[PDB]
């Protein structure tokens, strides 16, 4: 067995680093404390042990993660709830992980509301543009609520109707330009704009099994977008945007048949152009990876450790 | 969510009381503590709390579990392994509950190995004599061993030849009349018999798939003997000595197929003429039971609570 807690969220980042990519995982052990996991190019994974701690959160609490460079070096943040469901965020400054502000403005949220964020702008000249979605109610029908990070924390705005607790995926396809899937009470996954001026519905639309768990990715000039979805026990789906929406696709491999476990989460990153990752929970209880090489296809990757209980 | 460990071993006991059939089940919290949850007659299932810890134990540790009347009252022994791999024991002395002996005398027991006790003769007049069964290395062909409380814990004896952490079911169906059953390296659940004065291989037989969990219980004057297996995510088999075995069959609802979650563990008890109970793990994570009413059939009863963890 591991450290890995049964259907913990998981949150993760990457990008291109010289010398390879560089990615980080979170994930939730046991004991209600937030781990990484690091990975550098090829090499196989390291961290997820008790040693590699950032925070502690509320049990099942869901997790969102961005990141991006700056003149103090690579920032990351992560966001989470603690026990009063406070929405509570971890920072990376370059060199240390501390605590961030958005603790002390008090954002409540619903205890089986999932995060999602996505960031914009930062680099090291420039300071980052900051979203992280939530939910303030459980119940059928509620809406997705944001929070904006642009200099400080205050809110942003309220859209669509969703299945309760709705998994959510946002990405930010250009400067200034969001997209965000969620599920609709219809169980179909939607997708809300912002290009500059305003929220509109997107053109995207695609049927899915209830409660399933969703993630999107982006990038060029396209621009190219990917929506990931996932039932836990099920197969993973991926909708693929290119100038066009295709029609969704599973990603399997025959002889491993839905190797996630029942009512588990996904995470996706990318970076350069063009990597791409897809997290899940396997048996082990394991973290694992799809991983896609351009050209070749998916094929089911190195497993991340994530710890190993005294007696074991 | 629950704070039910997911992949927990499961203990259960039962007797028959005045009043309505008593039942006690015994599981692991994601802290590693054993908890318990109490039943009285056909009223709802209380305690598996966070106040309804009777002691810990390394995490995903075996567990078993044998009770009796004496004259101080009700006794109970729980059965586990500690952080370094060392058979303990903890004790209900019909008022309260405190550390049992065992500990003392140092048995190594292997990392993945399972746990089976039972006991006869201890009544409010005579003391009882109690059998743990448990296995030293986890290799494929290794055996099993016993240890033998008649006064004093002294080493018993050691036989089959088994799959690796291979499940372990055992039951008294007589005064000093032993039946242990286990999976051998063929797949094939196997039995093992005492009888008097010596140990030999028992006529039943059967096929099941690699990694069951195993469960074994018995009464009456044939005397009757029911023995459970299930692979998580499976169906669950029972097999019936009424005087002879029958042909194992599955115990299954048409509108609830396969309900346990991979990788899990059962446990049984009985009572009374009789009662019977099965406990697998579930989504949730919860604590379920199939119940079985003579005459009428087996249906899933009510849920066993396990806690609610904070923020939920
Ligand atoms: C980049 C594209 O922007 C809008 O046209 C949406 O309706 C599409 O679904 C896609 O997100
Ligand atoms: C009670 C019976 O005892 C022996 O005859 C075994 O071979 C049978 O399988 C059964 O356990
Ligand atoms: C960007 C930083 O890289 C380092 O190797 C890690 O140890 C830190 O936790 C962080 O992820
Ligand atoms: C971009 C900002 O960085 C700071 O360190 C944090 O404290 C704020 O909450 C925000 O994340
Ligand atoms: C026999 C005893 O019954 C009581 O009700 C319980 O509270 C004790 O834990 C024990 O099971
Ligand atoms: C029957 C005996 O009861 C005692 O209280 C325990 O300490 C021994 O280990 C054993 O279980």
């Amino acid at each position: 067995p591991t450290e890995f807690l049964y259907t913990s969220k998981i949150a993760a980042i990457s990008w291109a680093a010289t010398g390879g990519r560089q990615q980080r995982v979170y994930f939730q052990d046991l004991n209600g404390k937030i781990r990484e996991a690091q990975r550098g190019g090829d090499n196989p994974w390291t961290g997820g042990s008790s040693q590699n701690v950032i925070g502690e959160a509320k049990l099942f609490s869901p997790l969102a993660a961005v990141t991006w460079k700056s003149a103090q070096g690579i920032q990351i943040r992560v966001y989470c709830v603690n026990k009063d469901n406070i929405l509570s965020e971890f920072v990376y400054d370059g060199s240390k992980w501390i605590t961030g502000q958005l603790g002390s403005v008090g954002v409540k949220v619903g205890s089986n509301s999932k995060l999602a964020a996505l960031q914009w702008g930062g680099s090291e000249s420039a300071p980052p543009n900051i979203r992280v979605y939530y939910q303030k109610s459980n119940g059928s029908g509620s809406s997705i609520h944001e929070y904006v990070w642009s200099g400080k924390w205050t809110a942003g705005a309220s859209f669509g109707s969703t299945v309760p607790g709705t998994g959510i995926g946002a990405t930010a396809i250009g400067p200034g330009r969001l997209r965000i899937y969620y599920q609709a009470t219809d169980n179909k996954i939607r997708e809300h704009c912002w290009d500059s001026n305003s929220w509109y519905v997107g053109g995207f639309s695609a049927s899915a099994s209830a409660g399933v768990s969703i993630a999107a990715i982006s990038w060029g000039s396209t621009p190219n977008i990917r929506v990931y979805w996932q039932k836990g026990r099920e197969e993973l789906y991926e909708a693929a945007y290119g100038g066009s929406w295709n029609t969704p696709g599973q990603i399997k491999d025959a002889s491993r048949p839905t190797p996630s476990l029942p009512d588990t989460f996904i995470a996706a990153n990318s970076s350069g152009n063009i990597d791409i990752s897809v997290f899940f929970q396997a048996s082990g209880v394991s973290l694992q990876q799809w991983q896609w090489i351009s050209g070749k296809g998916w094929s089911i990757g190195a497993v991340v450790p994530t710890g190993t209980p005294a007696g074991w």
